[PDB]
Formats: C-alpha cells, structure tokens, sequence
C-alpha cells in the first residue's frame, strides 16, 4: 500500500523499455530495408552502365557508316542533312543513356547516405534501450533492497 509505488514504477519502466525495444527493432528493420534499396539501386546502376557501353560501340560504328556514305557518294544536300540528323539522334540517345548512369550514381550515393543516417538512428535507439535496461535493473535493485530490509525487521516480530 505505497510503496506499492514500486509495482507501478516497475510497470511504467517495463512498458517504457518495451517501447524502446520496439523502436530499436523498427530502427533495425529500417536499416535492413535500406540495405535492400542500396542493393537494388546498385543493380540498376550496373545495368545502366552496361547499356551505355553497348550502345557506345554501335553509335560509333553507325556514325562512321553515315560519314562514309556521305563522303563516298556525292549525295544531295537534304540527304546529307538527313544523315547529319540521324547522327545527332544517335548521339542524343547516348547522352540520355550516360545521363541515366549519372542520375543512378547520385541516387546510389544518396541511398548510401540514408543508410548511414538509419544506422546512426539504430545505434542511438539501441543506446537508449540499454539505458532503459539499466534503469530497470536499478529499479528492481531498489525494490529488492527495500523488500529485504523489511524482512530483516519482520524477523524482529518473531526472533
């Protein structure tokens, strides 16, 4: 009947601790999911690089074929310019492909940066959980120390 405040103290603490454990798990899971996002973007990067590498080879060839046709045929002006536009389009497509790689690389350093923040939060969530684990052990130590002292006095009610 008070100190029955230790029954409350300990329940408030257990519940707080449970909340902090829950926040720590959530923090860990946020990391795991973030590791997935990183791996996923890296895979996309890998594909994007493969695409430019491949395209680049055709683009060079396709461009040389068109310069050759234009040189080795005294072709008329608008065909000469249709060939120059084809080249432009071929090059724009490569530019788009190189742009995608750049964009994905930025995305990847951004995901890695977020992973880093998530890890920082997970670490803090864990430091906080442990802190509440200690508070709990202390609260139980006090309650325990209290309960013993009473008992040592109760012995003076018998022998």
């Amino acid at each position: 009947g008070t100190e029955n405040l230790y029954f409350q103290s300990n329940a408030m603490i257990e519940r707080l601790l449970e909340i902090k454990k829950i926040r720590a798990d959530r923090a860990d899971k946020a990391v795991q999911r973030q590791e997935y996002r990183v791996a996923n973007v890296a895979a996309e990067l890998q594909k994007a690089e493969r695409s430019v590498a491949d395209y680049h080879v055709w683009r060079q060839e396709e461009e040389e074929r068109r310069f050759a046709k234009a040189k080795q045929q005294t072709v008329l002006l608008k065909e000469l310019e249709t060939l120059r536009q084809e080249i432009a389009l071929l090059r724009e497509r490569e530019a788009e492909l190189k742009q995608r790689v750049a964009e994905v690389k930025v995305t990847l350093e951004q995901e890695r940066t977020l992973l880093k923040q998530k890890q920082q939060e997970a670490l803090q969530a864990h430091k906080t959980k442990e802190k509440f684990v200690q508070l709990q052990q202390q609260e139980i130590a006090e309650q325990s120390r209290q309960q013993q002292y009473q008992e040592e006095l109760e012995q003076e009610e018998f022998r």
